[PDB]
């Protein structure tokens, strides 16, 4: 990840931060 933190589950298409 690089914009919203891929330290947890939500980041698996971060909508408006990190897809």
């Amino acid at each position: 990840g690089d914009c919203k933190p891929c330290m947890h589950p939500d980041c698996r298409f971060n909508p408006g931060r990190c897809r």
